């Protein structure tokens, strides 16, 4: 699959964005891996240890552009 066109987000390893974490708080986050077969990404929530890294489908509303 090809990643969707979401303005302000680059679907690339190492790209930063904002993601809603396990406490429902928005904070900067970083893409760790992309699974193009299932259309999901491994997201690192920067306010959290990598034990909290989570696979998120790339259409999820838990992702939004990084605050400018």
């Amino acid at each position: 699959h090809m990643p969707p066109n979401r303005p302000g987000i680059t679907f690339e390893i190492g790209a930063r964005l904002e993601a809603l974490d396990w406490l429902q708080k928005w904070w900067p986050s970083r893409i760790e891996k992309i699974d193009y077969e299932e259309g999901k990404m491994l997201v690192h929530f920067e306010r959290w240890s990598h034990r909290y890294d989570e696979w998120i489908y790339w259409d999820s509303n838990r992702l939004r552009p990084l605050e400018r």
